[PDB]
């Protein structure tokens, strides 16, 4: 009997009690605490890692939960059987094998009411400049750069790096560059019986320095770094708007207030929209023309806030849920 | 048979071969690493424990120390009864004791590593290189050039992109380039704010080339395994590699960059300036530290190769860890100490 997990899947939640004993014969399980819609990774475990062992203690309930990382493959172990099989074992044995249990037990109670203890939060606000800084400077000393403008760096070559000389969780570094590639700003080359990443291809470093400074500029110091949903979908809306129009000399791109009143629409429009839009950076230049009111603005300027609401809002996903999904 | 321990003898050393396996029958045996006055204590073990049991999947060697903490009595078990006993075992049991005994690392280290961020020390270890990472990328990215051969950066910028952008508490950073100052190796632009007793308003970075060569070395040499002493700076070690970099300071270095020195005048400027007589021990304690060399016997006699810009590195790195052990002991940088 093998249990197949799909991805994503929970393999047994924290207080369960353990049916059967599995032995991860492919795949990946997260030992970790699913608490509400937070998720606080523990361990990882690969192949040849036993779940639920904790019964050789007698305990009745598993300690933790574990998710399923990849299509996981595991060989279901009668309980029983693994019970009989330990207390036939000669005597040295079994005093390891407890002494190990006993001891990896303490080790995972401390772990937890460490983990606990602090960070309250996946990317604390006082870390988001810290974190992506890191990464840029790392990719903008150690990368290869011999290319038509993207830097490569080896996968370990940065999990180190970032570890060593920034002082960052290669955990968070993974996160981080995970929304990167979330918004096609960056890309992981693969390879390597299992499949890992080998090298992590950085298309603009540039937005990254851009975004840190950003943050730093206005964290250090809001009611910028907040994104509304409403005000990005309002940015978005008049950038698709603002597609066609010819950019001026200044590059200053005027939308008819016709069109916009309408698709806004799809609430109703009025100076309050304008006004909690204007606390989010965003300046409209209200122009008075033959068709109307024409709101004038630099197309330089909006897409950069849009990119940088775009990435806030991803490190929003990151700490509301626990990790990136890059599925969606 | 059992051995009986007094509370504080040492059951065994970091780095002794298991020659043989102890079960705790009672007392209690401290793990730890005992290094020199400083003794980081990890974990306890009391009765119904078996220390040495890391040897089933091949360690061969102590991980750390294990002092006894009260009178302890441990049952002495030969190391190749339990290896066979365990390699004759069911391949269930086996799998069971690799995956709980992988997991138990994982755990151990995931609370070792939390629990150095509590470090409250001026200067942790596992922050140095964290530390210069930090000011020379700040210094090399936002540094203005105008000045050839040193980069200058504004103060408050300086401070400003390091606790933002590179997470690091002003103070710390000021105590490092005071380090950086004190070696000759950087600057502090003093200027009178408006309130006179003068105030920094711009450093000076006179070598960034050093920096990196020793945040590098330092970021390869902690990071590396059980061995942690290479970053202990000795002083016997530091006195022979300066006489050795003075001595041979008029040669020409080829394109691998090796130059010589006559071991005579080596082992005769050593014995009548230091005190020693150079010997295969000596050599023992430079290979430890980073310090290799090639002793060719080609025309006059045994000659020394070794690129300079290595030893020299290596010599202002350990003028750096001097420097940071300095300033873990007074809490700041001495920057008038003048040894």
């Amino acid at each position: 009997s093998v249990k197949t997990f799909k991805k994503g899947e929970v393999i047994y939640k924290d207080g369960d009690k353990i049916t059967a004993v599995y032995l991860i014969q492919s795949g990946g399980a997260n030992q970790c605490l699913i608490r509400g819609k937070k998720t606080i990774d523990l361990f990882q475990l690969g192949s040849s890692h036993i779940l639920g062992d904790q019964v050789i203690l007698g305990q009745a309930t598993h300690p933790t939960s574990a998710v399923a990382t990849t299509e996981t493959k595991v060989l279901e172990i009668p309980v029983e059987t693994l019970k009989q099989q330990y207390e036939g074992a000669p005597q040295m044995l079994k005093v390891i094998i407890k002494s190990l249990a006993d001891r990896l037990r303490l080790a995972m109670n401390d772990v937890r009411s460490s983990k606990m203890e602090k960070d309250s939060s996946p990317c604390p606000e006082d870390q988001v400049a810290k974190v992506y800084g890191a990464v840029f400077h790392t990719a903008n000393h150690k990368g290869d750069r011999s290319q038509a403008g993207r830097v490569i760096v080896d996968w370990n070559m940065m999990k180190q790096y970032c570890q060593r000389v920034m002082g960052d969780s290669p955990k968070r570094i993974e996160q981080a560059i995970n929304i990167l590639v979330k918004l096609k700003l960056a890309l992981y080359e693969m390879g390597k019986g299992p499949e890992e990443i080998q090298k992590v291809h950085f298309l603009d470093l540039g937005l990254v320095e851009s975004f840190f400074e950003f943050y730093q500029y206005y964290y250090f110091k809001s009611d910028l770094l907040k994104v509304d949903e409403l005000c990005m979908q309002m940015l978005g809306a008049i950038l698709k708007l603002s597609e066609n129009e010819q950019p001026d000399r200044f590059g200053i791109v005027g939308v008819d207030f016709a069109k916009f009143s309408e698709f806004c629409k799809e609430i109703n429009l009025n100076n309050d929209h304008f006004a909690r839009l204007e606390g989010k950076g965003v300046f409209m230049k209200r122009k008075n023309a033959g068709s109307g009111v024409v709101l004038q603005f630099e197309v330089k300027e909006f897409r950069s806030i849009l990119q940088s609401w775009k990435m806030l809002r991803e490190i929003e996903k990151w700490n509301e849920k626990g990790f990136v999904d890059m599925d969606e």
